């Protein structure tokens, strides 16, 4: 495949969008570094990945052919993903690709909703960079840094719950992480962009919390985990040598309705 | 390949970035319909193509082994590029993709370069929309409308010259169109979006009256065209089936610079 | 005022927004320089301004004591633009600030309706500037020059007409040339910016023709159509208050900006 | 003036622009409720204010002719925010305008330095709208929330420093608390804004550590870069808070959910 001989770390690897890329970047030839809390944070109000979640992209992984180191750790605590990351590095001795795409939506916790967002979806991303970047530099043959933001990180979409206005800031945070490190790592051929989907059909949104508390411009209800992947497949190929500093919305027209 | 049965429409396909879409697209399966102007401006002091490129176009195509309608066409002239549109209807029955890629870059003709600029880097791109919408609204099976816009669409970079101030304006413009677009034809579900290189290896910029006149952030001097035509390769394919309303730069970080 | 002293060259001056501006730049002391077309274009359903409207922007001005020069002039026809703008300078002697105002909003017409508004909204635009360029340079004083864009000049807001897609390029178009001319200016102390009202109680949209797309506009839509704020429509005078702080020494240092002026139409 | 009767509450009021803006509304007729920490954070290598300094811009604003209630409070702590908001309001007896112009500019502090400027100019803007929205709403004449971001909030103009990397996050995510809050806000009448300077002259700019900064952007740069399009070296606090005045008065009365840049046209160059 396309990305044969590759390395890609992918945090929030356990299931939703994280496992598609997980699947869809070894499909096209790439061992993995995959990385899940499989816990959960209280002012999340829907369950977040389970051990067994994780497990199961392992085995979907093998199956199509690839390596892949699957370690628990959380993109909040730099010492845990710094940790497990090397763990991925001690087994497969490179690393090419970062997506860094673990995220929570809470809900109904007042201000720890706040501070839970910030941390996981802005800190657990600058985490996830900075880890990797001393490989990528050392390495001197370039790579890619996927960030995961939302139509939240260039619209002004959420409700009053604190929660809601953090994921905004934080996936606004987000372009700004990508924007400076664009401009920081372009020397070093490391191309660095960020991808916005609207709504993806993954256990973020489906479940009994969202139902109760409950428009892209073509007519698509929800977009599946693979449209986010088959981007971002496309966008660490050599295809898209040349492709950095972009926001690049995946929404079915939504940012521009 | 993904476009087999498929169907593209090409302006300015008589050489650099049209030619190369030409071949890409038809590398993938598609048939292709070119046209391109193949005569002077005077205003544009650099040669635009000839016949004898055209015809080069085609026999890349048919020895690829796509079919091919070329035809000689003014995207000024409504009436002429309708007609030439037409012919490769007749003979391939169908339209899919749309690439509005004719351009020009008019210096040091006063005011006939703003006029010449506007007449074809503006106007032309929506007489080349206007006459591909009727076939693709009938048809009812979607498809993709690519608009070629620069940095310049995107950010005030020129000097005072008018043909250079038009290119900025008409380059704007062409976003406006894209996004309008991308509203009016989300229920057809055709896509519509901009891309926007920087500096491309192309007889624009290659030329005798260029060096005499006198950067990106990666270290990338130039683009290829084959870099442009690899992101509309991947925009037009069911990888980038819900990607529409979107500028797409494809600028080695330039407009993040 | 804070403008004594200054003279502002407005075109579209006869009605509306342009006439708007004139009365609140000659309000904070400036003379003005007014143009405007009082003559039909084809592709326009509604009526453009009339000689005696632009007779009526005179008294104002005059009435509020500034010096005003207005003439009859087509944004289309550099010549005709700048014979008018000389005239003002002839008499008044320096320009400092330039409002890009006039537009039209053709439908119905066919692609008359395309060539008629980019000519207008985007060649119009780049004439005023053009006309204007000399006299700030060598004056050597920096100065304002003003791009009336629309919110359809940032998002795809349009219908399926040549006049309503040529709108939007235009005003897109607008963009570009406040941005272009922002960078080649700056080392003047030219300030250069753009301002994006949504809709704003004129003759432009207070037309039943309007109102009829508007409504078909809203059916076709998935309060699209509405501001953020619960404001119906924005005064002429909120656009004259906007530009009249952008050329004030208040804000000396603003350029290269896209200014909305629109409830929050933009951001909803 | 355009804003007597109105009551401002400004953060980071004690010095720079905070002090610029509470002497400018005060101007116009405004009455201030003036925050500030008057107090150190260690990741940040140039002094913060002083309570001296919060005690000189009492000063300044009774010489114009306004009320004004100074407190310390670090915007940090919600509830240390919300006692000081409330304390102007027991005085002045209403709230209309909101100035989130507290922030820090941390370097050399590795990872306490990411830590700090999120807290301080991000959870500290959210803590800052937070405490106000309610008197806002239940008094029902709307308002203005302006946001004090940076071209930073727009473009990724920083290093490698996770201060620095921190602070265009942070100003980036105060554009996003614009943009959903004047939403949100909007059926109320309460305009919501950001604010994005270049460079301005105060202590944040011209301390040695930014200096270095500085000298080592423009190094890395191929392209004067890091200059203003106009040939203005740096912004005064003035310019900046004469913005604010009319963005907060009659004269911008439907101008809402903006990233304003004031910044000699910086993010155009
Ligand atoms: N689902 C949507 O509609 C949607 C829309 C736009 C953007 N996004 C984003 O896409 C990303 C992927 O989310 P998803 O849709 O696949 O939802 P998901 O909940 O199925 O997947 C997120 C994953 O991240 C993990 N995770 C959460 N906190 C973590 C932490 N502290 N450390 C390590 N792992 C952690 C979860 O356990 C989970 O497996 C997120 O960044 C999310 O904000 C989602
Ligand atoms: N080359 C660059 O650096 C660069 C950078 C950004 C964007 N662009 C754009 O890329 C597009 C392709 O240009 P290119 O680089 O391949 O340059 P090019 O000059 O090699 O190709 C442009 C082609 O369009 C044709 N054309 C010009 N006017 C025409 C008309 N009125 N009707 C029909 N055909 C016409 C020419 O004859 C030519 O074959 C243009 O829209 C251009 O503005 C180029
Ligand atoms: N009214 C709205 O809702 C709205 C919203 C956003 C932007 N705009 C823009 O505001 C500007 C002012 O328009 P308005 O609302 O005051 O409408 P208006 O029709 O009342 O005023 C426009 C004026 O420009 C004149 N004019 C038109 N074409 C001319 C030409 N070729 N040369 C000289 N003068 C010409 C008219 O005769 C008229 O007096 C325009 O650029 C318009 O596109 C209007
Ligand atoms: N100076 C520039 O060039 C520049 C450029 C763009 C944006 N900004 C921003 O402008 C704003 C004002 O900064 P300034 O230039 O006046 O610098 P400054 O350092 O002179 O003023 C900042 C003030 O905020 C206070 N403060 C800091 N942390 C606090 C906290 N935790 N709680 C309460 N008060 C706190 C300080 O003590 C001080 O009085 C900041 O948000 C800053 O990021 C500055």
């Amino acid at each position: 495949g396309p990305l044969t001989g590759k390395v890609a770390f992918i945090t929030g690897a356990a299931r939703g969008q994280g496992r598609a890329h997980a699947v869809r970047l070894a499909a096209d030839g790439a061992d993995i570094i995959a990385v899940d809390l499989c816990d959960q944070i209280a002012s999340v109000p829907y369950p977040l990945a389970t051990p067994e979640e994780l497990a199961a992209t392992v085995k979907l992984v093998e199956d199509i052919g690839s390596r892949i180191v699957a370690r628990q750790a959380d993109v909040r605590d730099r010492e845990s993903l710094s940790a497990a990351l090397q763990a991925g590095l001690d087994e497969l001795g490179r690393l090419d690709i970062v997506v860094a795409n673990a995220g929570i939506a809470p809900m109904s916790a007042g201000d720890d909703g706040w501070h839970d967002v910030i941390d996981v979806n802005l800190t657990g991303v600058y985490h996830t960079i900075k880890v990797a970047i001393p490989t990528l530099v050392k390495q001197g043959t370039g790579g890619s840094i996927v960030l995961i933001s939302s139509s939240a990180g260039l619209a002004g979409v959420g409700s009053a719950d604190p929660g809601s206005v953090g994921y905004v800031a934080a996936k606004h945070g987000v372009v700004g992480l990508m924007r400076v490190y664009a401009n920081l790592l372009a020397g070093q051929m490391i191309r660095v962009n960020s991808i916005h989907p609207s709504g993806v059909e993954t256990p973020m949104i489906n479940n009994e919390f969202t139902r109760e508390w409950l428009g892209n411009a073509m007519p698509v209800e929800v977009l599946a985990p693979e449209d986010v992947a088959n981007a971002v497949a496309w966008l660490v190929s050599d295809q898209a040598r040349y492709i950095t500093g972009v926001t690049l919305p995946v929404d079915a027209g939504f940012l521009n309705k």
